[PDB]
């Protein structure tokens, strides 16, 4: 057996994908950078045995396609799995798209030919994604004509998805109806890609609703339209491909490979800009990211409540003196003890964090060590609020809050009630401090 931190050290956290946090790490000998997804066993159940996971891992390491994340290594210890893959710098596809003056079917066809090409390859090797969505499409580099790299292929088969809403935002729109009901195969990826295509050419989800369950209700019924005025600008062959990919019965649904041969992919890769679709995607994306940011802020405030009190009790018990003061090594031992932590991969990781907080009285260390994380979490929320507020009015209206909280799965009576307690007179709009106050009251503060 071989240990992960013998070989890799953490550089810095990258984000929270499905199943766990992704950490930028560096090989301590060759200096190679890698994106390590760390799966916490204690919060992510397995669907399969160890025998079956080690086999898929062995296979995934051998596979190689320019539109699929390269997986280098797999580690496991008592408490976690470590998936070590190549790191990409171009960001999520949709964030790159919203920063464009123009976007035509030629851009959409090129994007989707890549996605279908990755999928086709994977299905040939009997690997299904199931959870394909825009968050899982990364651009390989910051440069112009760069490859899309699909992440997380094969994982849904071996791990149970979170049922917490901070992990579910923007999954409902893309899931294939047959996955909802239990009997599904590789055709579910074609469906998901079909929904992405739809959104690329109109900027609106084909199945949409006020909340998660309403979205799933629309998907399960399977009915959508091309009524929206901006479809008047999309070719018929594009609509024709969408129809085949969003075909309800999976055996009647076009395959990945066959979609690559479809007339639309054939024509539009080998031309007006969809101006309306871009403005729609830009609004969609801000909305999703602000809802995500809200939920993560609420979560971090609750973790902070938890971890503040726990560290205090640890440092109290450790202070044999009653001095209200601890040594450096003891602050490290009690901080290590707090971990019983994506960044804190080893004892050396923690020492840096302890030394950052210092750069005496344990009660002060506790405030700062958390207050850092508390202020750190606020700023991500602020940025998303600014981004959402695209006309720089400084406010979010009632209608917008309803869209935002609906995506966040906060009951309408519950947030409206919270709004009233924050500002009485109110005037139907909230500024940033009001928004933040509402979220504090939505996590018992
Ligand atoms: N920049 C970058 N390149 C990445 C490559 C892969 C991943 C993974 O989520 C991953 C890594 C290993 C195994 C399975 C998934 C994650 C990667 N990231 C960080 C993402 C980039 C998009 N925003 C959320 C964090």
């Amino acid at each position: 057996t071989a240990i992960f931190s013998d070989r890799y050290k953490g550089q810095r956290v990258l984000g929270k994908g499905s199943f766990g946090e992704v950490i930028l790490c560096k090989d301590k000998i060759t200096g190679q950078e890698c994106a390590v997804k760390v799966i916490s066993k204690r919060q992510v159940k397995q669907k399969t045995d160890k025998e079956s996971l080690l086999r898929e891992v062995q296979l995934l390491k051998q596979l190689d396609h320019p539109n699929i994340m390269k997986l280098y290594e797999f580690f496991e210890d008592k408490g976690y799995f470590y998936l070590v893959g190549e790191v990409y710098t171009g960001g999520e596809l949709f964030d790159e798209i919203i920063s464009r003056k123009r976007f035509s079917e030629v851009d959409a066809a090129r994007i989707i030919r890549q996605v279908l090409s990755g999928i086709t390859y994977m299905h040939k090797n009997k690997i299904v994604h199931r959870d394909l969505k825009p968050e899982n499409l990364l651009l390989e580099s910051k440069s112009k004509d760069a490859n899309i790299r699909i992440i997380d292929f094969g994982l849904s088969t071996h791990f149970e998805a979170s049922k917490k809403m901070k992990d579910k935002i923007g999954t409902a729109y893309y899931i294939a109806p047959e996955v909802l009901h239990g009997t599904y195969d590789e055709k579910c990826d074609v469906w998901s890609t079909g929904v992405i295509l739809y959104i690329l050419l109109s900027g609106c989800p084909p199945f949409n609703g006020a909340n998660e369950y309403d979205i799933l209700k629309k998907v399960e019924k399977g009915k959508y339209t091309f009524e929206l005025p901006q479809w008047k600008k999309v070719s018929e062959s594009a609509k024709d491909l969408i129809r085949k990919m969003l075909t309800y019965v999976p055996s009647m649904r076009i395959s990945a490979r066959d979609a690559l041969d479809h007339e639309w992919i054939q024509t539009y890769t080998k031309v007006p800009s969809l101006d309306n679709a871009i403005l729609n995607i830009r609004q969609f994306q801000g909305t999703q990211k602000l809802a995500q940011a809200a939920l993560l802020y609420m979560g971090s405030k609750l973790t902070s409540q938890d971890e503040t009190k726990e560290l205090t009790a640890i440092f109290h018990k450790m202070d044999k003196n009653g001095d209200g003061q601890l040594d450096r090594a003891e602050l490290i031992e009690g901080y290590k003890e707090l971990m019983r932590d994506a960044s804190m991969l080893d004892a050396s990781a923690v020492e840096h964090e302890v030394d950052q907080v210092l750069d005496i009285e344990y009660s002060e260390f506790v405030t700062v060590a958390m207050d850092r994380k508390t202020l750190l979490s606020r700023e991500r929320l602020e940025r998303a609020f600014r981004m959402f507020d695209s006309d720089n009015s400084g406010k979010i209206s009632s209608t917008e809050l309803a869209t935002i909280f609906g995506v966040s799965d906060v009951d309408s009576e519950t947030w409206k009630s919270v709004l009233s307690e924050v500002d009485k007179n109110n005037d139907g709009e909230v500024d940033f401090d009001e928004f933040q106050q509402m979220l504090l009251k939505l996590c018992g503060n």
